[PDB]
């Protein structure tokens, strides 16, 4: 350790216009909404007509028609995790200092937070900055389930104080 996380997953988490997204699939990549650029033809030098774009609650899904990472096994993308689960926040910084943070994920609700509509869930970072800042949006909440990495949410937003986080999460 102490990464956790393999390199092949750290290497999902990929920096996307003020934050960060995450690649699920070759095909399919995730963030969150209010990091994305706007103004663009293209996202990864794909022009839109060759993406699928889905928005809501301040999840954002991308499905590229061309696989952009066939380095990538496809991952389970979960609506939020069970409540009360460690999960840990895959936390790349711009200096290249990698933070998989522990947070205990809680209810799944709609909040409204600096006037966006979040459908997400809280969560409290653990007691061991110790953790996430504003460029952080985009990274994933991930957890392992039997010998696989499941991706449930992507950070959204935090507490003055920190320490409560809230992801993102896709509504079914």
């Amino acid at each position: 350790d102490d990464d956790k996380a393999p390199p092949t997953l750290w290497s999902r988490v990929t920096k996307f216009g003020s934050g960060w997204g995450f690649w699920v699939s070759p095909t399919v990549f995730i963030t969150t909404t209010h990091v994305v650029p706007t103004g663009v033809k293209e996202f990864f030098g794909e022009p839109l007509s060759s993406i699928a774009i889905h928005q809501a609650g301040e999840f954002t899904q991308f499905r590229f028609s061309k696989k952009m990472r066939p380095d990538l096994t496809g991952m389970v993308l979960e609506e939020g995790c069970p409540e009360g689960t460690v999960c840990s926040v895959l936390i790349k910084r711009d200096s290249g200092e990698l933070l998989p943070l522990a947070v205990r994920m809680g209810a799944i609700a709609s909040m409204r937070i600096q006037g966006r509509l979040v459908h997400g869930q809280s969560g409290m970072l653990l007691t061991g900055d110790l953790g996430t800042i504003p460029g952080d949006c985009g990274a994933p909440y991930v957890h392992k389930r039997g010998n696989d990495w499941v991706v449930c949410g992507v950070h959204a937003a935090a507490t003055k104080s920190g320490n409560t986080v809230v992801c993102a999460v896709q509504a079914g």
